[PDB]
């Protein structure tokens, strides 16, 4: 969004963005100021006439607190990787998980949706993960014009390196945020003009710790899968998601669901002036949990508007409608049933 | 200021400087090495004829702690926002007080003064806060030319969330650097040519942490009046800013001073080759002290030169002459009564 | 390796890496991903006829870890200084020592080598540290061509500041991480063409805390005597380092050793086609240690290749084959005895 520098093959483009914004809540733990920026670098060099090597990076600052406050600031995203002209492309490092490649269609709120609700952020491969080896193919070798398909391998990552252990690495984390080795693939096609629809399968490997430390899901293998459909045409967006996952959604603290059916489904229009009115709905059902039955994860509706003054400059605004009952579930796991309304000026280079 | 992108009315300035930095001092919590970098964009984009988006951002990165140091950065400034042409501008983010409008005029020194002194960072509207919108219009309205004037509001910056909360918030941070919802303004004026007055003032809504935790300073609202007169003119800088503050200064690490007497005064010569010499003096008497009575805060007179080879490069050498006696209020404030020594050379881009 | 801005003698280059990079290996606690970047700035402004002043940054940001991860960025560099167009340079920051003027030459293994080998980061002067004033003098004095000499100053960085002290600074640190007062000087020269010669020089104090807290190494002084070979022509590298050091080298984390001799070797041959093979040897034995005697503090055979796309993206694989014999003193000290083998691709700007 802003190439900085173009010399010799070499093409640097800065982009990010300085986000101004405000929740407010009952729940006092997201209530007050949220000003966040992004800033990150994507260059890539020319090596030959079917030969490109790139790399991009995605930082993530926040700004709503002191500078007495501690651990800020953290990386997004991180990757290098060969495009190979038109055969597709490989890229390692810290990069969105193959899952993505359909959930995406639906993480198009104001501010909403995305990260932290039906799925999250170092979830196995349903968002940004570490050290994940992604082939990307454009048109499926040729073969179909239109049908981009995506592998992905994942390596292991364990709990802290210590005394104890159990399955441990160099880059360990906490307990909800591990993973084993897994692999995933993706698969998108533009059925008709405008119309898109895509599926995502994901296989990871679970530790002993997420069938030990946390007390909700048990099991051997982690599976997602999941479903898409997008409608993109006439200033209309109008996409829908589904996933079934298997021992791999997240039950707030408690661990994971045995059984979870994801759901989104989001609307938005675009009008003349440079307003989009958004309206979504996105519910999480986990069945067969250890302890509670079957519970709701999330449930609620989304609406607001995103202003584009243009392609740098908006404004918005967004009312989630928190449709979760309080419950036994909730109060232990630690799951806000609370409404929200965000409010944000954002700059983007 | 290293303009790095300018194109189709976006442009991205680039700021920052690398201050290689060296304190000499009887208190061993500030001698030593203190070389630090700061380093930011300063982007706008040109919406249409009479409405321009902006933001900025700058970052702070110490570089005088090993690499296995931790909190080595933290973020200045961040706020996006919109320039009307000639009605105003209106920000919104992390940015500067109103009040720092005016005392900002004795932030002059080679390298003391300002923040750290009768004020800080976060201590209400006197120097940088979170979540401030800011209006500021220059020329009232196009009625008067040449009266800068602005106002502000500051949303509740509480406790860590938690069991035991008191007024909390998700950005929640130490008993001292917190505030409630607080309004401010401020007018400055250029009465003569080089001659210029300025005001402020602020009010903000204390917290229950802040007449409970800390045991000095009680009250339900923190009000500063501040008051500066600089002369910019002929090669002299002559400034000098006087503030009262009512459960505001902070009295080290004890609280609040229920009444402070903040002054700063400092005096400057420009050389034809670039030699800059500066004396300060800046002094904070606080009044009806829970316990200790009348104390003073702050007492020390500055003095030093900035020697400038030109509009980038530059070094400095600096003098903090401490006057506060050694007392039994110094000893549980935390304050530091000894004299300091500085020296640097910055690069600036 | 890539100039954003270049405008009035101002000229402000921005460099950097992002290295997507796994590790295998039994020492389950650098196994895993390692996927790092680094980037920074590289820029002068010209100020007279001889005189030019520069500054440079260098930061670290590690990206295998979540985004709950703390502490996972630091400086590398950063420092300010003035260059007297040919009489050389002046510059102070956190800055490369000057005996790594020397032990650069056999820092060029595929992965492995340098930090954390031999030496470390903020080892005295052998590597990365900070507070360091370097006047470097490029021909010697326009005495001698091609002579490149260097003098350097380090001031006393502490323990951490508080009740207790023993050598307090601002900037205080872990107990293997402390320096006193030093000095050191480098000093290369080419002898033929291609093949060159260097020694350094260093010598500081210990602090207390190196003489106390941690068992191993005693002395008031720590002194290292470096001397270097490297050729560097016919598509060869062939470079050899040689170091004696006396109370400086780490052993572990037990402390120091009263006696290390530390030894490197590397052989690499570039092809035409962009492969750069390497094999190596590096070993730091270690003599008159407390409580354990003679010991082996590193010992291992490199051996790697760096397959080179162009100037800008490469990949490589690094095998550390560990000769070290698992004894006590690796059993206290904390030294790994097991195998590494890195892979990686790399983006470089």
């Amino acid at each position: 969004g802003a190439e900085i520098y173009n010399k010799d093959g070499n093409k640097l483009d800065l982009y990010g963005k300085i986000d101004g914004l405000h929740y407010f809540s009952d729940d006092k733990s997201v209530d007050g100021d949220q000003t966040y920026m992004r800033v990150g670098v994507k260059g890539e060099t020319q090596i030959n006439d079917q030969l490109t090597g790139y790399g991009q990076w995605e930082y993530n600052v926040q700004a709503n607190n002191t500078e007495s406050s501690s651990d800020q600031a953290w990386t997004r995203l991180a990757f290098a990787g060969l495009k190979f002209g038109d055969a597709g492309s490989f890229d390692y490092g810290r990069n969105y998980g193959v899952v993505y490649d359909v959930t995406s269609w639906t993480d198009v709120l104001p501010e909403f949706g995305g990260d932290g609700d039906t799925y999250g952020s170092d979830n196995f491969l349903q968002s940004r993960a570490n050290g994940v080896a992604t082939y990307r193919n454009s048109d499926f070798f040729g073969l179909v014009d239109g049908l981009n398909f995506a592998l992905q391998y994942q390596g292991k990552n364990g709990s802290v390196s210590g005394e104890g252990a159990l399955s441990p690495t160099n880059n360990g984390r906490t307990a909800l945020k591990q993973n084993g080795d897994g692999y995933g693939t993706s698969l998108t096609y533009d059925i008709y003009d405008g119309i898109s629809a895509g599926f995502a399968y994901s296989n990871s490997k679970r530790l002993g710790d997420q069938n030990s430390k946390l007390a909700l899901g048990r099991g051997d293998n982690a599976e997602t899968y999941t479903g898409g459909l997008k409608y993109d045409a006439n200033n209309i967006y109008l996409a829908t998601q589904y996933t079934q996952t298997y021992n791999a959604t997240r039950a707030g603290s408690l661990g994971f669901a045995n059984k979870a059916q994801n759901f989104e489904v989001v609307a938005q229009y675009q009008f003349d002036f440079g307003l989009r009115p958004s309206v979504a709905y996105l519910q999480s059902k986990g069945k067969d949990l250890e302890g509670y039955g079957d519970q709701d994860i999330l449930k609620y509706v989304d609406v607001g508007a995103t202003y584009y003054f243009n392609k740098n400059m908006s404004t918005y605004v967004d009312y989630k409608i928190n449709l979760l009952d309080d419950n036994s579930f909730t109060h232990n796991a630690g799951i806000s049933t609370d409404d929200v309304v965000a409010l944000g000026l954002v700059y983007q280079f």
